C-alpha cells in the first residue's frame, strides 16, 4: 500500500518558507493517527523543516547527499526505493515528491483547508474524474482549530 497523506488550500497551497502556512493542530493529530505504526516518505527539505523524525513509525528521506546519515532516519536515494518499502507507505511531502508520486499512489488522504493562503509550494491539479470520494469528513472547529477543514479519502478510479 502507497498512499499520499498531504494538507493543502483551496488553491493547492502546501507550504510556504518551508513550513506549513496554517497552524491546525488537528491536522496534526490526523496525521499521527494515520501514519503511526507505518512508514513515511519525505523529501529532503521536508524533513529539514521538521528537523527529527516522527516517533513510532519508520522515517524515510529520499535525498540525493550521499553524506546523509541521520539518526532515526533511512535514506533512500532514487524515487524507485520507495516501492520496496513494506507495509503502508505515506507520502509525506513536498511538492517535488507529490508531483513524482501522484500517478503512482493507490490512495490519498487529503485535508482540504478551506481558505486560501499565501504559498510558494502546491499539491499538483488532480481532478475527481480520476479518484473516488471513500470518504469526507468535516473538522470540527474550535478555538484551538479555527480554519475550516475536510478530511478526503480519494481512492484511485
Ligand atoms: N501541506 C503538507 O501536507 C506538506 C507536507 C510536506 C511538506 N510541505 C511543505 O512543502 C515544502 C517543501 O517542499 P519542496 O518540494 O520544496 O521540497 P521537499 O520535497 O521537502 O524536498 C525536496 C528535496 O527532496 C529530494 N528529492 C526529491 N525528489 C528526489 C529524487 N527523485 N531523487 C533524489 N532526491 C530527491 C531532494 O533533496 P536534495 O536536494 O538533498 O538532493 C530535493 O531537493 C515546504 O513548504 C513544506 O512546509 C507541506
Ligand atoms: C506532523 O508535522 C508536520 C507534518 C508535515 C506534513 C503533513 C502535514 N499534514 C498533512 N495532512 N499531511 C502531511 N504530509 C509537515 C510539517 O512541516 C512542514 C510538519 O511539522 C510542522
Amino acid at each position: 500500500t502507497l498512499s499520499i497523506l498531504v494538507a493543502h488550500d483551496l488553491q493547492r497551497v502546501i507550504g510556504f518558507e518551508n513550513q506549513l502556512p496554517w497552524h491546525l493542530p488537528n491536522d496534526l493529530k490526523h496525521v499521527k493517527k494515520l501514519s503511526t505504526g507505518h512508514t513515511l516518505v519525505m523529501g529532503r527539505k521536508t524533513f529539514e523543516s521538521i528537523g527529527k523524525p516522527l516517533p513510532n513509525r519508520r522515517n524515510v528521506v529520499l535525498t540525493s547527499d550521499t553524506s546523509f546519515n541521520v539518526e532515526g532516519v533511512d535514506v533512500i536515494h532514487s524515487i524507485e526505493d520507495i516501492y520496496q518499502l513494506p507495509g503502508h507507505v505515506f507520502i509525506f511531502g513536498g511538492q517535488t515528491l507529490y508531483e513524482e508520486m501522484i500517478d503512482k499512489v493507490d490512495d490519498m488522504y487529503i485535508t482540504v483547508i478551506e481558505g486560501k493562503f499565501r504559498g510558494d509550494t502546491f499539491f499538483p491539479p488532480y481532478t475527481f474524474e480520476d479518484w473516488e470520494v471513500a470518504s469526507s469528513v468535516e473538522g470540527k472547529l474550535d478555538e484551538k482549530n479555527t480554519i475550516p477543514h475536510t478530511f478526503l479519502h480519494l481512492i484511485r478510479k
